[PDB]
């Protein structure tokens, strides 16, 4: 593997502020900008998976173009790019010809289109790649679900119209049938496959039952009442996150609800009140977690036995971005184990379907557990990827028992 010269770790560190890359990062960025070879990373929260499709287009100063159906999100990490003098921007039909005539021109570095943009618009890329060059094309299956196959089907053509263009897949989870199906649906030529499993040490683990009474079971956590930072508590349902807020509110608590059924104007105030500190707690579903942009979350609550041990796992690696203590603790009934594997029934895939219920088989034995939390989940990646936190009181809850 060549190391990063001089101009690589310049321009890493004045458009991005990073002084190195991360192992994983490099592999991912030199695998495009020399080989221009397609890529498949799974991607563990909290890891940097963006710098790996920013950085290639912004260091040879052309265009990287990205694609989800989340626009507002998508709008967001613009406004972050710009910050950092970076042009980029969101293409669409809504969005002017002056822009599009911007992109052509090669002065965007990131491009933010929807797959369902890009189906009809092959003839627009060729020429892009023709004019400019394309350093990579960008997809995460993350970002594409609400099923990425049908997302993903549409990006079918990517690789006849663009034979020299690689593709950087991006997923949340490990499974061995979704990695087959991204390389299948966007035909990928022998992909570079990259895994960024890793320890977060800066994360204390515990798991606790649930009273009976959510004011009793979120007590301890209250320091007027308030919690000791930047929380949020994830509930399973709607529902659930009515009854949390309304009990917190009775305490005159700083909160805020949040799930997918929130109007986008009703969303986006609570996502921005938690940013700068006008509420204290977010009452959410799993629908508040991608793009937070808030580093200081101290704590996170899980109300509620966590689905499986890969999300919970994705979940928790939204705390603590600044580096600071942080706790994430769990608070289930044997109640709500039940209702979890209703859930599973909802999985079309069937491979995943079973890769899903071993995960789930694992939250299980991690519920029940008496040994190291930490040890659990690091049983999943390489024995490179501790020992320092481990068995410490900072670690979790069964190590200080
Ligand atoms: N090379 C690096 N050195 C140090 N920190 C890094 C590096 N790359 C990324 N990070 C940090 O890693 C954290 C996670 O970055 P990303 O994965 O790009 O975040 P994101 O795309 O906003 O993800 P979500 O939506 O919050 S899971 C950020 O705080 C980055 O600044
Ligand atoms: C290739 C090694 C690697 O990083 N593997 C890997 N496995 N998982 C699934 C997982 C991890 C931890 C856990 F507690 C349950 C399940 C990964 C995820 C979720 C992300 C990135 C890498 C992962
Ligand atoms: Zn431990």
């Amino acid at each position: 593997w060549p190391a990063p010269n001089e101009e690589q770790v310049t321009c890493l560190k004045m458009y991005f502020g990073h002084s190195s890359f991360k192992p994983v990062q490099w592999k991912v960025i030199h695998s495009v900008l020399e080989e221009r070879r397609d890529n498949v990373a799974v991607m563990a929260t909290g890891y940097g998976k963006s710098l790996c499709f920013q950085y290639p287009p912004v260091y040879v100063g052309k265009i990287g173009l990205v694609i989800s159906p989340l626009i507002s999100l998508m709008e967001d990490q613009v406004l972050q790019l710009k910050m950092s003098n970076i042009p980029a921007c969101f293409l669409g039909s809504a969005q002017s010809e002056n822009v599009l005539t911007d992109i052509k021109l090669g002065k965007y570095r990131i491009v933010y289109v929807t797959p369902e943009y890009c189906s009809g618009n092959m003839g627009l890329l060729q020429q892009l790649e023709a004019d400019i060059g394309i350093t990579l094309i960008a997809v995460d299956e993350a970002h594409c679900i609400s099923d990425f196959r049908d997302s993903f089907r549409k990006l079918g053509s990517l690789k006849t119209a663009l034979p020299m263009v690689p593709i950087v897949a991006l997923t949340a989870t490990a499974s061995s049938s979704i990695r087959e199906d991204i390389v299948r649906c966007l035909n990928l030529r022998n992909p570079q496959i990259t895994c960024t499993g890793f320890d977060r040490p800066n994360l204390y683990l515990e798991v606790r039952r649930k009273t009976g009474n959510i004011l009793q079971d979120l007590q301890p956590f209250l320091v007027h009442w308030e919690f000791e930072g930047p929380t949020i508590i994830y509930c399973p349902s709607r529902k659930m996150t009515q009854q949390v807020t309304g009990e917190l509110r009775k305490l005159n608590l700083s909160c805020g609800t949040y799930h997918a059924g929130m109007s986008f104007s009703t969303r986006k105030d609570i996502h921005h009140r938690f940013v700068r500190d006008e509420i204290q707690c977010v009452i959410a579903t799993i629908a508040f977690g991608m793009g937070i942009n808030k580093a200081d979350i101290r704590q996170v609550i899980h109300y509620g036995a966590p689905k499986d041990m890969e999300s919970y796992y994705q979940e928790i690696g939204r705390a603590g971005r600044d580096g600071l203590q942080s706790s994430c603790h769990v608070l289930w009934a044997p109640a709500d184990i039940n209702l979890n594997r209703h859930l599973l029934t909802e999985i079309r895939n069937e491979k995943f379907r079973l890769y899903k219920l071993k995960m789930m088989a694992k939250m299980e034995k991690y519920l029940h557990s008496s040994r190291c939390r930490r040890q659990i989940i690091l049983s999943h990646f390489e024995d490179k990827q501790s020992l320092g936190i481990m068995g410490t009181e900072k670690c979790c809850d069964n190590c200080r028992s």
